[PDB]
């Protein structure tokens, strides 16, 4: 009933259908594990298919508070209020949630996209304008019997599933391996080892998490810290030396093209991230393929691994390989091989363990 409740377009994210107010107003809302506000278009911005009309809802309540949100890539400004919210292809429930009515924005909405809002699924600490503004999932858990858990199956070329309040076993193969949530703000995790085609980058594990590592469905790329990215590109270049590519390509400043149906996947290496496990000195590894990190542009592809100054971001390139369980009740994140992941006859995405790794806690970054 919740299976295939996500739709999308390549590089434009994944959205779920939601209803807001009384009578219900249907809206397509972007699923974002890297933010914590429920913010919807509330004015006729030309890129919008539809928007939330507060004057048409008898259950709308004004909080009489503004919210101004600049961010690296843009800005949004809204008016805070509460209303009745439901997910038609989710649990049979209605909650009173905080809604930020977007009244002004810049580089927020996408020209040609089918979503009109963002559902922030992370914790209160990162909510705007402060942690006193209760996020949607927290409201859903407080007002209903829905278990404090959700899982995501993002399927690359788009569709997928958001299982609210549970795990659907048919969406994954093999076993789920759990990594602890380091702190409840973003979905912060610890990377203890990085391998390119089984070859360790041999870096101080603190570099992998400088200044944080997060699981973010609202990001397309696998974002790596500058020093880690340099070492990863150097190794990927070496493993794929059988072909040449301008530098701009590895920088995402230009595209690479092959004649159709002939892309040389085997020349490209596998990428492995070892994550902190449940028990002391134990890790597991997640492995992704060039099918995840080479993103088709509509056979032309973009290198979807990029430099970052905000730490590791496990975006859509990571998540598309895997069934991801956001186990909020147990403060952990589960990973299992996705039954919908894109692969070939030679290599498959993998979740393997246990491994023995020492000093895993030394890998977290802490402000001096
Ligand atoms: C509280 O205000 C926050 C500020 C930051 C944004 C969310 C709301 C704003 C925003 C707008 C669009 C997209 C997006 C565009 N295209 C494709 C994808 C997949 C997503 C992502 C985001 C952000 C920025 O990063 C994350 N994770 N969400």
């Amino acid at each position: 009933e919740m299976v295939d409740n996500l739709r999308g377009k390549s590089g434009q994210g994944y959205y779920v259908e939601m209803t807001v107010g009384s009578p219900p107003q249907t809206l397509n809302i972007l699923v974002d594990t890297g933010s914590s506000n429920f913010a919807v278009g509330a004015a006729p911005h030309p890129f919008l298919h539809r928007y939330y009309q507060r004057q048409l809802s008898s259950t709308y309540r004004d909080l009489r508070k503004g919210v101004y949100v600049p961010y690296t890539q843009g800005k949004w400004e809204g008016e805070l209020g509460t209303d009745l919210v439901s997910i038609p292809h989710g649990p049979n429930v209605t909650v009173r949630a905080n809604i930020a009515a977007i009244t002004e924005s810049d580089k927020f909405f996408i020209n040609g996209s089918n979503w009109e809002g963002i559902l922030g699924l992370a914790y209160a600490e990162i909510a705007r304008p402060d942690d006193s503004l209760e996020p949607f999932f927290d409201s859903l858990v407080k007002q209903t019997h829905v278990p404090n858990l959700f899982s995501l199956q993002l399927c690359g070329a788009v569709g997928g599933s958001m299982i609210i309040g549970g795990i659907d076993h048919s969406l994954y193969t093999g076993s789920l391996w759990y990594t602890p949530i380091r702190r409840e703000w973003y979905y912060e995790v610890i990377i203890v080892r990085v391998e390119i085609n089984g070859q360790d980058l041999k870096m101080d594990c603190k570099e992998y998490n400088y200044d944080k590592s997060i699981v973010d469905s609202g990001t397309t790329n696998l974002r790596l810290p500058k020093k880690v990215f340099e070492a990863a590109v150097k190794s990927i270049k070496a493993a794929s030396s059988t072909e040449k590519f301008p530098d701009g390509f590895w920088l995402g400043e230009q595209l690479v093209c092959w004649q159709a149906g002939t892309t040389p996947w085997n020349i490209f290496p596998v990428i492995s991230l070892y994550l902190m496990g449940e028990v002391t000195n134990q890790s597991f590894r997640i492995t992704i393929l060039p099918q995840q990190y080479l993103r088709p542009v509509e056979d032309c592809y973009k290198f979807a691994i990029s430099q970052s100054s905000t730490g590791t971001v496990m975006g859509a390139v990571i998540m598309e390989g895997f069934y991801v369980v956001f186990d909020r009740a147990r403060k952990r994140i589960g990973f299992a091989v996705s039954a919908c992941h894109v692969h070939d006859e030679f290599r498959t995405a993998a979740v393997e363990g246990p491994f023995v790794t020492l000093d895993m806690e030394d890998c977290g970054y802490n402000i001096p």
